[PDB]
C-alpha cells in the first residue's frame, strides 16, 4: 500500500490512484513573484473559539488531532471561499532533516514541516459527501520553521508518546487551535487537491505567508513516532511530504500587496 518509502512513495501513487497526474494536482511551488494581488479577496475569517477537539491519532502516514464536526462550532470562512467551511482535522507533514518537510514551497523554498487545517464545505451536509465536490474542502496551510518554541504546540508534542505506532490513538479534549496560527492571515490561495491518497481535487488550499517557529526539541518528538504498527520493525516516520507538483494551468493569488 501506498507510503513514503522507495517502493510505495510519491512517484508510484499514480498507478492506484491516477488522479496523481491530473490537472489540480498538490502541493505546489508558490512562485511568489508570479502571485498576483486579487484586491477582491476577503480577509480570511477563522472562527475557532468553540472548537472541540476530541482524540489524536497515528494513522500511519501522519498524526490527525480530531474535532467534533457534529455542529458549527470551529469554522473557516471569507477570504476566496463561498461559504461555511468545518474543521474537522488537523495534521502535520515533516522532514527528516530540518532543511526539509513542507509540502507547499515558497520560491523553492522548503521549511521544517507544513500544518494543515482541513475543513469541509456544510453545504454538503458531512465530510465523505464533501470529497465528491470540486469545491468541498479548504484547508489552511502553515508552514514551520525551527527557532523558538511555539507553546501552543507542547501539548501535541507531549502526548505523541502514546500515539507512537499506527493505528494508535488517545483522547485529546479541550485543544484550542489557535495557539497554532502566526500574526498575521495574509495568504495564497489556488484550486488543488488532498496531497494523499487519494489525492481528490476538491481542495481551496490557503497558504499562510507567515510560518509560526517551532523549536528544534519539539520537531524532534514528530521525528519519534513510527509508520509502522506496533510490533512491527521500526520505521520512523519523517519524510511524510509529496513534492511539487506541476501547476499546470492555474495561478495562485495573494492576499496580499
Ligand atoms: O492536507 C491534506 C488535506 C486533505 C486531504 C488529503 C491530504 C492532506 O495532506
Ligand atoms: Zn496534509
Amino acid at each position: 500500500h501506498w507510503g513514503y518509502g522507495k517502493h510505495n512513495g510519491p512517484e508510484h501513487w499514480h498507478k492506484d490512484f491516477p488522479i496523481a497526474k491530473g490537472e489540480r494536482q498538490s502541493p505546489v511551488d508558490i512562485d511568489t513573484h508570479t502571485a498576483k494581488y486579487d484586491p477582491s479577496l476577503k480577509p480570511l475569517s477563522v472562527s475557532y473559539d468553540q472548537a472541540t477537539s476530541l482524540r489524536i491519532l497515528n494513522n500511519g502516514h501522519a498524526f490527525n488531532v480530531e474535532f467534533d464536526d457534529s455542529q458549527d462550532k470551529a469554522v473557516l470562512k471569507g477570504g476566496p471561499l463561498d461559504g461555511t467551511y468545518r474543521l474537522i482535522q488537523f495534521h502535520f507533514h515533516w522532514g527528516s532533516l530540518d532543511g526539509q518537510g513542507s509540502e507547499h514551497t515558497v520560491d523553492k523554498k522548503k521549511y521544517a514541516a507544513e500544518l494543515h487545517l482541513v475543513h469541509w464545505n456544510t453545504k454538503y451536509g458531512d465530510f465523505g459527501k464533501a470529497v465528491q465536490q470540486p469545491d468541498g474542502l479548504a484547508v489552511l496551510g502553515i508552514f514551520l520553521k525551527v527557532g523558538s518554541a511555539k507553546p501552543g504546540l507542547q501539548k501535541v508534542v507531549d502526548v505523541l508518546d502514546s500515539i507512537k505506532t499506527k493505528g494508535k490513538s488517545a483522547d485529546f479534549t479541550n485543544f484550542d487551535p489557535r495557539g497554532l496560527l502566526p500574526e498575521s492571515l495574509d495568504y495564497w490561495t489556488y484550486p488543488g487537491s488532498g496531497t494523499t491518497p487519494p489525492l481528490l481535487e476538491c481542495v481551496t488550499w490557503i497558504v499562510l505567508k507567515e510560518p509560526i517557529s517551532v523549536s528544534s526539541e519539539q520537531v524532534l518528538k514528530f521525528r519519534k513516532l513510527n509508520f509502522n504498527g506496533e510490533g512491527e520493525p521500526e520505521e520512523l516516520m519523517v519524510d511524510n511530504w509529496r513534492p511539487a507538483q506541476p501547476l499546470k494551468n492555474r495561478q495562485i493569488k495573494a492576499s496580499f500587496k
